[PDB]
């Protein structure tokens, strides 16, 4: 008495009907699992009187999808293009993914969804701002522009721009923030005492209009010779003419800008309103020299208290403390 045993379990297959034993004459069918294929197709077998199932040539392997390793202007992540497998897509910079970023090989051996393509990122022609003009801009894609392209607006006269003057085509197909462009007037600048001021002869003064200053002979400027009307409606600065100082002493050696100078030579025509110098004083306890600062401020400069006129030895010739 001979039955056939439970059939062998082959990779990626099913048997039907699966029983634990078979009478001679019964039939089984081997089929590859979905997504798998094997040469020769199904195998049918009849359980023979010997009870021994015959050799099984069946060799199930995963269906293979069409080759998809080359995404023009992009990159595919894959191991193999077999049935269960999934593949990923991305694009090189300047390109976008037109389609799904992932795809699977199906039981039918197709890619699902359909493989994407990489397309160049494009911006439409940029909008020009009110009271603005386009200085430089040329389209590199017909009437449209490509990624990282730029345009810049110069704002037309008497108008001040707010925000960067250049716009860029971003990775999304749009431009960066546009500049705003308003008109700005400034008041007339105040004439300084002991000085003069020069500005254009016209009823109203606008942005980047320049007024220039000057001082009379005993005075110099508190600030810049030239100013201009700014974005905010005030001026760069508003300088005064301050008074120079007469040299305090007749003969002295002082420190002016890190160098030691003779004050009657360096300032033979007076000290200007900025000018600061350092006088030399004697520490009698330690028998050495030190300095103390003094600055011309609107016609006044005060010599330090410790200064005994360079008229022992001069303070400036004594060793430092
Ligand atoms: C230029 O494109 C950019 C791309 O984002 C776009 O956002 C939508 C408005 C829509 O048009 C969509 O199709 C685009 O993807 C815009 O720049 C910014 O992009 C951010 C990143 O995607 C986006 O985000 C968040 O930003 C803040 C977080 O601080 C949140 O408040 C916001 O609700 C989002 O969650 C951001 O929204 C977006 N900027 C704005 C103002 O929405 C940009 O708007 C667009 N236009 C211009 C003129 O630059
Ligand atoms: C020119 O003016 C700006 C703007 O300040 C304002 O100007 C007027 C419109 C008016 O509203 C004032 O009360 C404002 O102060 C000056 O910028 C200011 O600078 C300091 C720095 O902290 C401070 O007062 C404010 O933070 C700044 N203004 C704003 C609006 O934030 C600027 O200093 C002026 N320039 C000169 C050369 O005076
Ligand atoms: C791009 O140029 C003009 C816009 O200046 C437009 O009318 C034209 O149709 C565009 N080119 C083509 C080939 O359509
Ligand atoms: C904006 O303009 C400044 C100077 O005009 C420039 O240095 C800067 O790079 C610009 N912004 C960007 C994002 O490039």
């Amino acid at each position: 008495g001979r039955t056939c045993p439970k059939p062998d379990d082959l990779p990626f297959s099913t048997v039907v009907p699966l029983k634990t034993f078979y009478e001679p004459g019964e039939e089984i069918t081997y089929s590859c699992k979905p997504g798998y294929v094997s040469r020769g197709g199904m195998r049918k077998f009849i359980c023979p009187l010997t009870g021994l199932w015959p050799i099984n040539t069946l060799k199930c392997t995963p269906r293979v999808c069409p080759f998809a390793g080359i995404l023009e202007n992009g990159a595919v992540r894959y191991t193999t293009f077999e049935y269960p497998n999934t593949i990923s897509f991305s694009c090189n910079t300047g390109f976008y993914l037109n389609g799904a970023d992932s795809a699977k090989c199906t039981e039918e051996g197709k890619w699902s969804p359909e493989l994407p393509v990489c397309a160049p990122i494009i911006c439409p022609p940029p909008s020009i701002p009110t009271f603005a003009t386009l200085r430089v801009y040329k389209p590199s894609a017909g009437n449209n522009s490509l990624y990282r392209d730029t345009a810049v607006f110069e704002c037309l006269p008497q108008h001040a721009m707010f925000g960067n003057d250049t716009i860029t085509c971003t990775t999304h197909g749009n431009w960066t923030k546009l500049p705003e462009c308003r008109e700005v007037k400034c008041p007339f600048p105040s004439r300084p005492d002991n000085g003069f001021v020069n500005y254009p002869a016209k009823p109203t003064l606008y942005y980047k209009d320049k007024a220039t200053f000057g001082c009379h002979d005993g005075y110099s400027l508190d600030g810049p010779e030239e100013i201009e009307c700014t974005k905010l409606g005030n001026w760069s600065a508003m300088p005064s003419c301050k008074a120079s100082c007469k040299v305090p002493v007749k003969k002295a050696t002082v420190v002016y800008q890190g160098e030691r100078v003779k004050i009657q030579e360096k300032f033979k025509n007076g000290m200007l309103h900025g000018d600061k110098v350092s006088f030399f004083c004697k520490n009698k306890e330690k028998k050495c020299s030190y300095t103390e600062d003094a600055q011309c401020i609107d016609g006044t400069i005060e010599v330090p208290k410790c200064f005994k006129e360079h008229s022992k030895t001069d303070a400036s010739d004594v060793k430092p403390c």
